[PDB]
C-alpha cells in the first residue's frame, strides 16, 4: 500500500509488488481485459533481459556486478517465480513498452532485495529500445511454443493415428462419398488419411520456422541498431540459443523488416489453422464414426469421459478459436505504419493462445480418445456388404461383353451386381460361385 | 485436499472449493486453455438457477426449504461472491453440461453450509436440461452486456465525440480525399461523422436485441419440453424479467431453433464487429491527425498517458481486431450444429461475452482519456486550409483557370496563402477587389458549416 | 477500333463501344482481374444519373434538350441495353470514379447518336462529384438486391420449410444430440426450426435496411455539398423512390459518415452472413438425413437432379445441399473483404467501394439464386421414410422413463438394456419381462411409451 | 435443340452445344453465380485428359485410334478453343463431378466431328472418378499458378524495391514509430525492409510446394485406386511433368488424405494471405509518403495515371478480396466428411482467383508505381535535421533542460536543430562546431553511409 514518484505525480503501489511506477500507471492507464502476459511471455521477457545483460557485461558496457543482478534476477521471472508481477493488460501500447518496463522495474526490485541499486531504463534496459524488446519475447516464446511444445504433441497424435491405421488395416467398411454408399474402404485406409493429415501438419509448422524464429533484438528503436553495438543481435541471439536449446532462434534477415511488421506471426498463424482445418475434419469423421447407437453409424466406440463424443467436441471448438485467432493476427500484422507494427501485443496473445490450445488438445484427443476407440468389426463388414459393387472384376471371367450387360441389368433393375450375374444364369464353367465370391469380395474391393 | 467419491471412484477436491465431483472430473479432462467462465455467464448461471428454483417451488414441484436455499445460493453466484469456484476450461463438451454441473454442485455446497441437503441434479436442476441451460445463461449475460454495459459506454463514446463536433463547428482545415489535398472542412464535421458511426452502432446492437434476448429455457433435452412443466420457460423468464429489470428476455419464437442454432450470438456478434469496423476508422484518423509534431500532420494534440504515443488509438484498433478475430470464431462455431443440439456454446460464449467487454471498456476509456481532451491546432489548420490549390477553384471566374493555376503552382512552392500569392501577383484590380478576393477564398464558407 | 485524344495523348477505342478516353485508359491502368461491373451496378449507375439530371432540369441548372437526353440515355442502361459498355475492373481507383466516368461517357455517347452534345463531366456529372456518386448507385443496387431479389427468394424458402413442417407435424423420430440418441421429436418440429431460421434471416435483412439505403448523393467531393444545390440530395433521392418503388431509400443521416464509411455495407454483409450460417445448419441436416441410403441415416429422400457416378451407376448425390453449403462458405468470405475494406477509409473518403461492392453484391445474388434452388429443386419434393423413423423411436431406451412411475427406474433401464441388447421395441421388451398386470395394463404402456405425445408436438 | 441421354433419361440440349445431357443438366440445376471455371480451369483439365488417354494407351486399355482422338481433342481444349462449351457454374456439386463430364463430354463431341467414336465414361473417363480428376486439375492449375505467374510476378516487385532501396540509400528522412517523429532511417532502408517482405513472400510460396503439388489421380472413387491400374497415378504424373515442365507435381505421398482434404489448398491460401500483408503495409506506406501535396507527409511523389493513389488503392483492394477468398478456402477445406471434401468448386475458385490477382497487381504495382516514386530529398533531410528526436546525442554536451529548450524552440521557429543551437550560442561552452556536426549527422544517426 506505499507510495512512488512519477515525473508527473505520486503513484500508489502494492507493498508485495516487484513493479514500479510505469507498470502502475500502465495499470490504471489500460483496464480492457484484465489478463495479463501468459507464463509463455513472462518467461520470453526474463530469458531476453538475462541475454542483453551477459552481452552488455562482455563488451564493457555494463559493470559485472550489476549484470550478474540482472542476470539472475532474469533467471528467476525465466524459471516462472514471479508470473504475479505482470499486471498489465495485453490490451496495451502497441508496441508492447509497458511490459517491457514491467520487466525492467520487476528486475531492478529483485536486483535491490539481493543489495545491487539497478536503473530500470539506464542499466536493464541498456542497448535496447521500446520496440525491439516485446517482438522479440514474442518470437522467441512463439518459437519455444512451436518446437519445444507443439511439434511434439503433433507427433504423438500422428503416432496414436498410425497405430490404429495399422491395427485396422483389414478392418473392411463402405466408403461414403457425398455421404452416400460407395465402394468400400478399410478403417485403417481413413485413419492412415487422418495420419497423414497430421504429419503433413508438422511439416506445416517446421516450414515456417526459419522466420518464426526471426529476432529483432538489436534494431533498437526504429530497424537502424542506434544506440545499441553494431553485433548486439547475434551476441544476444548465441546466448539466447545456447540458454535454452532452441537453434531455430536467429538474428532478422532485415532489421526494418522485423520491426515493421510481424509477417513471421501471420505465416505461423496460417499453419495452426490449416492443423485445425485439418483436426476439425479428424473429429467430425470420429463423433459420426461413434454416432448412436440407435440412431447413426455405430462404426467405433469412443472411451467414456451412449458416450458423448466430448473430445470431438473440444476438438472442433479448439480449432473454431484457433480460426478466429487468425483472423486477428492477420488483421494486425496487415496494419504496421512505417517504422513500427504496433498490434504486437494482441498479435503475440492470439498466436501464443493458439499454440497452446492445439499442443493441449492433441495430446488429450490422442491419450484419451484415439488411442481407446474401438472399432464394431461385424458391423463394419455389414455395411461393406450393403455398398455398391462393379463390374471390372468379373471381365477376365465372362468377358467385356457380357460384364458391360450385367452392369445395364443390375442398374435397371436396382440388383446387385452378384444377384444379377446369378439371376442372368452365368454360374458355369466359366465363373464357380467360389470365384464370383472371390472377384467381389468387400476387402479385395478395398485394395487393401 | 478433501476426498470424494464418484460413480467411477475417487477425486480429490480442493479443500475450500464449493464444487464436487463431476466439476473435479471436468478439471481432469479438459486442461486446454486454463480460462474458464467469466463473471458475466457465472452470473448468468447464478440468475437462472434461482429463476428456476423460484418457478419448481411456485409450480409445487419443490419443498420451499430448499427452494429458499437455492435462491440465496443462487443470489451469492448472481452478485459475484464465487468466481473463484468455476475452474472448468471454456473448452468442455460442447452444451456446456459440465459448467451447468459446476452451478449444481456450488449451489449444493453452499447450502450444504447452511444446514440444507440438496441434490445438484434433482433439486438444483430440477425441470432443466443438460442442453437448454447454458445457452440461456449465454444469452442473458449477452443480454445484459449489451443493454445494461455496452451501450451507455457507447452513448458515453458517442456524446463525448459530438461535444467535441460542437466545440470545433468553425475549426476549418483541408479536407483529405485518397490522403490528397482536398476542399475545405471543418474538424467539427469530421466529429459529427464519428459521431454518427456510433450512434448507428448503438442503433445495431438495439436491432439484434429481439432475438439476442431470445432464451431455450423451458425445452430441456431437445426442444420439446418433455420433463419440464408446459409453462417452465414463460415462468422462468418472467421472474428473470422481474428480477434483473431486462424486458428483453423472452422465450422463444421457436425452441427448436433456439437449441439447434445459436444464431442469435452470430447476428449479435455483427453488430459488434461493424462497431469495431467504426472505431478502427475513428482511432485512425485521430492517431493520424495527432502524429508529428514535425513531420505529421500535428492537426491535433493527444493528452500525454504514459510526443505523446497515441496509446489509447493503439489500444482501441488492438481491441477492433480481437473483435473481428472473436466474430469469426463465433460465426464458424454457429454454421456446425447439428440436428436438436448447436455443440459449440461455450466457445461461442466466451468469444461474444468478450467481444461485449472489450468494445464497453475500451469505448469509456477513449471518450474520457482521448477524446473529452483532445486540442486542436486552430490557426495552423486554417493556414493550411489558406494555401491550398484546391481553393483555387472561385477564382476561376474572375482571372481564369490558366492564371488560377499559376498562383497554387506559386503559393505551394513560396508556401504562402492563396490570399498573399493573389496580391503578389498583381492581380487586385477591377477584375478583383480585394473584398472580392476574401469572399471567393472564405475556407470557413468553403466548408458550408450549420 | 477507332482514335481519341485525351488530355494525356491518342487513346484507342472499339468501333462499337460508347465509353471514350478516360475508360479506355481506366482499361489499360487495371488489367488485374478481367471482372467488371455486374447488370446490378451498372443498372444503379443509369437510374443514378437519370435522377439527377431531373432534378438539374428542375433547378433550372441544366438546359431541357441536354436533361432529356441524359434521361432517354440513362433509362437505356437502367434497362439492362448497356451490360457490354462497363469494361473497367472492379479492381479500380477506390472511389469508384472510374466507373463513374464510365457511365458519363457511355451517356454522351448514346446522346451523341440522337444529335445532341453532353460533355460527360459539365453535364452528366453536373452538381455529382467524383466520390458520392459510386457510393450512392452502390447502395442502390444494394438495397433493391436486398428488397426485390433477396427477401422474396428467403420467403419461397421459408415457406416450403414451413409446408414439410406441416405435412410432417406427425412424422416421430428420434431426437439427436451430441450426433446421440435423444428423446423423440417430428421432423415436423426440425424442420419448423428451419423456417424459423429463415424468418429470423428475414428480420435481420429487414432490420438493416434503414441504414442500407442511406445515400451519400448531394455531399459532393467531402461530404460538404460544396458545388451542389443544398437540396440536391433529397431531390435526387425523391425521383429514385418515385421511379423505383425503393422505399427503403434515404438522404444520408450524415453526409461526413455516408464517403468516410461504408458501414452499411458492413451491416448488411453481418445479416448476410448469418442467413449463410442458418443455411450451412439446414443443408447440412438435410444431406445427413438423406445420407444411404444403406450405410447412412435414410431419414428422407432427396429429389434426384442428375447422375452422382460412372464407377457407381445407381448413385445419386445430394447436390443442391452441396450448392448452399458453398455458397455460404463464398458468403463468409466475401463478408471478411467487406469488413477489411469497411475499416480502412482515412479521413473524408473509404476507397475500398468497388470491391466492396462487389463483394456485398455477390452475397446478394447468391443467396438469391440458390435459396430459390433449395426451396423449387430440394425442399419442396423431399420425402420422409415415416416407417424406418417410427420403428428406431419405439426401439428407443431414451423412451423409457415415462415407465418410471408404474415400475420404477432400475426396471425401466433394464428395460432398456434388454431392448437395445435383442434389438425389440420397449413395448415388446417390457412384455417379455412380464411386467403387465397389477400396476401396468396394455393400454396404460401403450398411453406411457406413445412416442408422437412424448415429442408433444402442438 | 437436340435429345441427349445418361442413366436418368432424356435431356434437350442447344443443337450446335458441343456438350451433352449431363452438362446440360448441371446448367439447368445450378443458375446461381453465372460464371463457370476459368481459361486456367479448363486448360488443366484438358492437360489431364490428354495425360490419362496416353497412359490408357501406353498400357493397351485403349485403343491407339481412340487415345490419338481424345489427345487431340483435349489439346485442343486446352489451348483456349472451347471455353464457350463450358457452361457449368462455380457453384455445382462438390466433387466438380459436373465440370468432369463437361470436359469428357466435348472431347466425345469434338472426337465425333473428326470421325471418331468416343464414349465420355468408358473412353474419355477411362481408369478416372470425378473424386481424383477435378481436385487433380485444380491442383496443376494452382502449382502453375504458383511456379509460372505468381513467383516471378514477386520477383520483379522485389527487384523494383531492392532498385529503390540502392538508389535511395542516403535519402535520410525521420524515422516514423507510432506515427510520431523518431530517429532517422533513409527511405532506401524502408523500401529494403518491403523488398525483404516480398522475397519472405516468395519463400512462403516455394515453402507450400511440397503439398500443393500432390495430385489424387489414381485414387478414383474413394482413394483406394479401385478401377485404375496400380501405376495410373505415376505414370499421368510422369506425363504432366514432361508437358507442363512443372517438377513440383507429384503423387499425393497418401492416396486418402488427397480425396478426403484439400489442406494443401487450405495452406497455399495462408501463403498468399501473408503476401496480401505484406502488399498491405507497403501500399499504405507508399500512399501515405505520397500524400498532400501540401497538408500530407509530402515524401514522395506517385506517377500519374496532386495524382491520387490509384495502384496502392488497387493493391490495398486486392488485398482484401484475397483475405475473403481464404476465409472460404478455410471453411471449405474444414468440412470434408469420410472419403471426400465437397467443397472443390468453391476452393478452386477462391485460389485461382487469389493467384491471378496477386500475380496482376504485383506486375502493375512494380511497373507503373515503384519504378517511377520520386523522392523529395532536401525536403526529407530538412525535416530529419529539424527533428526534436536528434537532440538526444547533445544531452552529454549541453544537458537534458536545454536540449528540451532546442528542440522547442526549433520546432517554434522551423529551424535545424544545428542552426537552433548556435542561435542559443551554446558554441563555444559545451560543444565545438565540429562537435556538432558529428552529432547532429542525421545519415550517420540512420547508421547508413
Ligand atoms: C509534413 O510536412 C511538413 C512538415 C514541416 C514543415 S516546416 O514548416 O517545419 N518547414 C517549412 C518551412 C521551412 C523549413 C522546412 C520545413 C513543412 C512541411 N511541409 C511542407 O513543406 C509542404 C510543402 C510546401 N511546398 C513544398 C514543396 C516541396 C515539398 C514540400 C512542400
Ligand atoms: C503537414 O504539415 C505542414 C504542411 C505544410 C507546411 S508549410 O511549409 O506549407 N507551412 C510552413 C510555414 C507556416 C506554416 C504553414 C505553412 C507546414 C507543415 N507543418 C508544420 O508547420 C509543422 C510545424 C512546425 N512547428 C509547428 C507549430 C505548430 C503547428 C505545426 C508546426
Ligand atoms: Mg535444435
Ligand atoms: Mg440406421
Amino acid at each position: 500500500y506505499r507510495i512512488e514518484h512519477d515525473t508527473m505525480g505520486e503513484v500508489r503501489v502494492p507493498a508485495k509488488a516487484l513493479w514500479r511506477a510505469q507498470t502502475q500507471r500502465a495499470v490504471e492507464n489500460f483496464p480492457i481485459s484484465g489478463r495479463g502476459l501468459e507464463r509463455t511471455q513472462i518467461r520470453a521477457l526474463g530469458l531476453l533481459k538475462g541475454a542483453c545483460a551477459q552481452v552488455n557485461s562482455d563488451l564493457g558496457l555494463l559493470a559485472p556486478e550489476k549484470a550478474d543482478a540482472i542476470i539472475a534476477a532474469a533467471a528467476e521471472i525465466a524459471d516462472g517465480q514471479h508470473d504475479d508481477q505482470f499486471p498489465i493488460d495485453v490490451f496495451q501500447t502497441g508496441s508492447g513498452t509497458s511490459s517491457n518496463m514491467n520487466t525492467n522495474e520487476v528486475i531492478a526490485s529483485i536486483a535491490a532485495k539481493g543489495g545491487v541499486t539497478l536503473h530500470p531504463n539506464d542499466d536493464v534496459n541498456m542497448s535496447q529500445s521500446s520496440n525491439d524488446t516485446f517482438p522479440t519475447a514474442t518470437h522467441i516464446a512463439a518459437t519455444e511454443a512451436a518446437v519445444a511444445h507443439l511439434i511434439p504433441a503433433l507427433q504423438q497424435l500422428h503416432d496414436a493415428l498410425a497405430a490404429k491405421a495399422l491395427d485396422w488395416h483389414t478392418v473392411v467398411k463402405s466408403g461414403r462419398t457425398h455421404l452416400m454408399d460407395a465402394v468400400p474402404v478399410t478403417l485403417g485406409q481413413e485413419f492412415s488419411g487422418y495420419a497423414r493429415q497430421i504429419e503433413a501438419g508438422i511439416e506445416r509448422v517446421r516450414a515456417c520456422l526459419p522466420r518464426l524464429g526471426e529476432l529483432a533484438i538489436g534494431g533498437t528503436a526504429v530497424g537502424t541498431g542506434l544506440n545499441a553495438p553494431d553485433d548486439f543481435g547475434v551476441r544476444v541471439v548465441a546466448v539466447l540459443v545456447a540458454q535454452t536449446g532452441l537453434s531455430e532462434l536467429r538474428t532478422a534477415a532485415n532489421s526494418f523488416e522485423a520491426q515493421a511488421a510481424r509477417d513471421g506471426l501471420v505465416e505461423a498463424s496460417g499453419a495452426l489453422r490449416t492443423i485445425a482445418v485439418s483436426l476439425t475434419k479428424i473429429a467430425n469423421d470420429i463423433r459420426w464414426m461413434g454416432s448412436g447407437p440407435l440412431t447413426g453409424l455405430a462404426e467405433i466406440q469412443l472411451p467414456d469421459l451412449k458416450v458423448n463424443p466430448v473430445l470431438p467436441e473440444a476438438v472442433t471448438q479448439v480449432a473454431a478459436q484457433v480460426i478466429g485467432n487468425d483472423a486477428a493476427i492477420a488483421w494486425g500484422g496487415a496494419n504496421g505504419a512505417f517504422e513500427l507494427n504496433v498490434y504486437i501485443p494482441m498479435m503475440a496473445r492470439n498466436i501464443l493462445e493458439s499454440f497452446k490450445l492445439l499442443t493441449n488438445v492433441s495430446r488429450l484427443f490422442a491419450q484419451r480418445c484415439i488411442a481407446g476407440l474401438t472399432a464394431n468389426v461385424e458391423h463394419l463388414r455389414r455395411l461393406a456388404e450393403s455398398s455398391p459393387s462393379i463390374v471390372t472384376p468379373l471381365n477376365s471371367a465372362i468377358g467385356y461383353e457380357e460384364a458391360a450387360a450385367v452392369a445395364k441389368q443390375a442398374l435397371k433393375e436396382r440388383k446387385t451386381i452378384r444377384q444379377t450375374v446369378i439371376d442372368r444364369g452365368l454360374i458355369g464353367d466359366r465363373l464357380s460361385i467360389e470365384d464370383l465370391d472371390r472377384r467381389l469380395d468387400v476387402l479385395a474391393m478395398a485394395k487393401a
